[PDB]
Order: C-alpha cells, then sequence, then structure tokens
C-alpha cells in the first residue's frame, strides 16, 4: 500500500507519453513521444543495462563480489556505472579515449573506471582483462532467438497499456535490434494493422532499403535481424540536429540527436496521406548534449 522503490534501479522503465504539437508542421496523424531519458540515468540504455545484470544475478554468474566489465561508447556505460554503484558492484569500463570529457566524468561520479583506449580496441582490452581475474564478468544480450529482448517486453506492455491497445505505428532507433524488433515481436499479435519502423542515423545528409551491420570484434560484425521491422527510415546527422534543437524550443523537450532523428521519421511518416487519423509512437532514446 506504500510506493517506495528499494532502490534506484527499481525506477528504470515505465517512462510517460508525451504528445507533440509543434514539431510535426501541422500533420494528420498524432505524433507522441516516449521520453527515455526519464530512466534514471538519461538513457533507454537503462533497460538494457538492468536487463542483463537481472539475468547473470538469477543466473549465479554475479555474486557479491563480481567485477562488472564492459566495452562502451556511450550511453550503455552509464546504464551499468549507475546500476552497479546501486548494487554495490565494482565496475570497470573500456572505451575510444574520443568519448567526451563530460561523459568521463560522469561515468566516474558513478564510481566507475574507466580504461581508455584509442571499437575493436575497447573490446580487445576488455576481453584480455576478463582473462586477468575470474571475478569479472561481462554482461550480455542472452536472450534465445527465437524470444523477444526481455527489456523490449516491457517498453511493449507500457506502450500497449498507455495508449489503450491504440498504437498503429511504433517508432525506435535501430540500435542493436532488440528494442525495436522485440516490440514489433509482442504487439503485432495484437495489433495486426500496427507497423515498427527503425530509425537509422546518417552523416550530415543522405534512401534505399538495405541490411545493416551492428558492432563488433573484428573487419564483419554481424548484419542486425531486422525480420519484423516494417520500413527503416534513415536520417541525416543535420536534420536530426535540427529537429533535436526544436524540440527543446518549440516542446520544452531537451533530447539528444537520435531522438531528433526519430521524430523526423515520425514526422515524415504523419505526413503520408495512408497514416492520417494514425497513432504515432516515437521513442525519444537519449538526452541532449551537444548544446
Amino acid at each position: 500500500s506504500m510506493t517506495i522503490a528499494e532502490n534506484i534501479t527499481q525506477l528504470i522503465g515505465g517512462t510517460p507519453l508525451v504528445r507533440l504539437r509543434r514539431v510535426t508542421d501541422g500533420a494528420a496523424a498524432d505524433v507522441v513521444a516516449k521520453l527515455e531519458s526519464f530512466n534514471p540515468a538519461g538513457s533507454i540504455k537503462d533497460r538494457i543495462g538492468v536487463a542483463m545484470i537481472d539475468a547473470a544475478e538469477k543466473a549465479g554468474l554475479i555474486k557479491p563480489d563480481t567485477i562488472i566489465l564492459e566495452p562502451t561508447s556511450g550511453n550503455t556505460g552509464i546504464a551499468l556505472a549507475m546500476v552497479s554503484a546501486a548494487r554495490g558492484y565494482k565496475c570497470v569500463l573500456t572505451m575510444p579515449d574520443t568519448m567526451s570529457i563530460e561523459r568521463r566524468m560522469l561515468l566516474r561520479a558513478y564510481g566507475a573506471e574507466l580504461v581508455l583506449t584509442p571499437m575493436a580496441g575497447a573490446i580487445a582490452k576488455a576481453e584480455e582483462l576478463a582473462k586477468t581475474d575470474d571475478r569479472y564478468f561481462i554482461p550480455q544480450q542472452f536472450e534465445n532467438p527465437a524470444n523477444p529482448a526481455v527489456h523490449a517486453v516491457t517498453t511493449a506492455e507500457e506502450v500497449w497499456r498507455d495508449t489503450d491497445g491504440k498504437v498503429d505505428i511504433f517508432v525506435s532507433g535501430v540500435g542493436t535490434g532488440g528494442t525495436i524488433t522485440g516490440v514489433a515481436q509482442v504487439i503485432k499479435q495484437r495489433r495486426p494493422s500496427a507497423q515498427f519502423v527503425a530509425v537509422e542515423p546518417a552523416a550530415s545528409p543522405v534512401k534505399g532499403p538495405h541490411p545493416i551491420q551492428g558492432i563488433g570484434a573484428g573487419f564483419v560484425p554481424p548484419v542486425l535481424d531486422l525480420a519484423l521491422v516494417d520500413e527503416v527510415i534513415t536520417v541525416g546527422n543535420d536534420d536530426a540536429l535540427e529537429l533535436a534543437r526544436r524540440m527543446a524550443t518549440e516542446e520544452g523537450l531537451l533530447v539528444g540527436i537520435s531522438s531528433g532523428a526519430a521524430v523526423w521519421a515520425a514526422r515524415e511518416l504523419a505526413h503520408r496521406p495512408e497514416n492520417a487519423g494514425k497513432l504515432i509512437v516515437v521513442v525519444l532514446p537519449d538526452f541532449g548534449e551537444r548544446y
């Protein structure tokens, strides 16, 4: 009958929907944003990080004295740093030294230790370090290929509940694929009319449907399995950044470049006549920093 989290990791997810009123530029479909910047460490990666740690704890791979180790370039490190601190695990992150000073300081504020490298450097360093001490555990995605990512199911159910089953299009970043394909897997059975659109970043400006390489060690990273995705919209960084700026000044929503890209895609979809009257839910995965 009380509502008190036992720790901050219990406040991951349950992120709100908000209607976008100005940046859609008079679209005939409704666009509503799911604010993943409301997660405790500011991004969608909080969901992925905690799910990996929860699974490892259940499996018995994380003991009280285990050390969490992870190659990262961005928000997944912040997520793991926050979860590790809340749960009392030491946390070591490897990363390229391009990483912004602001991000390094944030990670360090959570108690994480940063092993910086010139990315395969990051990955190779992590794997080398793991050999050095059996206390090291590297969190990884764990789901059977036949199943949706566990964090995607929670995201999906939130979307379903908060739209009372009325979501028509779900728009999210390609990311590692788990989120968009996972939400598609959950919702499609319940809503055969729903469409699932993935958003891909491109350089400044730049068209044709294509496989997309994920991230990994070595020269040939695996391709992302986007089987349940209706469409990929690729968005140039200039367009993404301009919409991110407009979100801050026209909606009071301070969000990142990935969020700007997603909104560009949702606005595009929202102006197609076949989509008139639809409810379009767009994931804004990240916080603002470029400003």
